């Protein structure tokens, strides 16, 4: 059981070394569409690109590019869209993707400002009475209700397709307490947040894939969908020990580069999964 492997890596302090093996073993696939010069202003970081094979395509015929990847975990029957925090000029694209993919939830793992810089556009309304219209994509977005708690906020949004007058209810799950530097001391609140998302049905196969992001959509977003997938495989399987967090992470990396940015995030994922199991007993 990984619990023993955890103590071993921890007692030897081999985390940086484990992490480097994963870096070296990780897939590399073309990302030609991301690097086209017409798409330069659709990427927040020049070194974080979706692979062409797993990129989400917008159904607008002009330019179908968005920095988003579909991560399909076949065994766990789970899918996720990892994307970057939208830019001022991609908020309309972001909501179009949510519409086109029939997503039920958006999980946000960053504050709009961290380290005194902007990590993300304000892409949802702040007040009931002040809805947002995206002109470029013919979508209207309305805050319905907002439920602020210590570690996270849940918002009920209405997304209206102005073209067809269809409306959908979107859930916004905003983990608001990820520290500016490093990782939470305890995974307790992250695990509570994860289950809250599960309970909503946002991760369920009767809906399009959940959209998950931080600023880049590889670090904290990686930790979210690594933990969800590992915990799900632990119920699914005859034998728990089978599930190897390093194998699951490398399988996820075939879909999006860089998932889990630091050895700290690797250690924290182990801790979340180990603790997360401990709540099954
Ligand atoms: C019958 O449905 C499922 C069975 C197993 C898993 C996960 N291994 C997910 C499912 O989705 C509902």
């Amino acid at each position: 059981e990984m619990e023993k492997e955890f103590e071993q890596i921890d007692k030897s302090g081999s985390w940086a070394a484990i992490y480097q093996d994963i870096r070296h073993e990780a897939s590399d696939f073309p990302s030609r569409v991301a690097k086209l010069p017409k798409n330069k202003n659709r990427n927040r970081y020049r070194d974080v690109s979706p692979f062409d094979h797993s990129r989400i395509k917008l159904h607008q015929e002009d330019n179908d590019y968005i920095n988003a990847s579909l991560i399909k975990m076949e065994e766990a029957q789970r899918s996720y869209i990892l994307t970057q925090g939208p830019l001022p000029n991609t908020v309309g694209h972001f909501w179009e993707m949510v519409w086109e993919q029939k997503s039920r939830g958006v999980v946000m793992l960053n504050r709009v400002m961290e380290k005194g810089s902007l990590k993300c556009a304000q892409y949802w309304p702040q007040k009931e009475e002040k809805e947002m219209i995206f002109e470029d994509t013919n979508l209207k977005l309305t805050l319905i209700s907002e439920d602020i708690k210590s570690y996270y906020t849940v918002r009920q949004l209405e997304l209206e397709n102005l073209t067809t007058q269809e409306t959908r209810e979107i859930l916004h799950f905003h983990y608001t307490t990820w520290p500016d530097f490093g990782v939470p001391e305890s995974p307790a609140s992250f695990l509570n947040f994860l289950f809250k998302v599960r309970e909503s049905g946002s991760l369920s196969p009767e809906h399009g894939p959940v959209v998950v992001h931080c600023s880049a959509g590889i670090g904290r977003s990686g930790t979210f969908c690594l933990a969800d997938t590992c915990l799900l495989l632990m119920d699914k399987r005859k034998d728990p020990s089978s599930v190897d967090i390093k194998k699951v992470l490398l399988e996820m990396r075939k879909f999006r580069m860089g998932l889990i940015q630091t050895a700290d995030q690797l250690r924290f994922s182990y801790l979340a999964v180990i603790e997360g199991a401990k709540f099954i007993m």
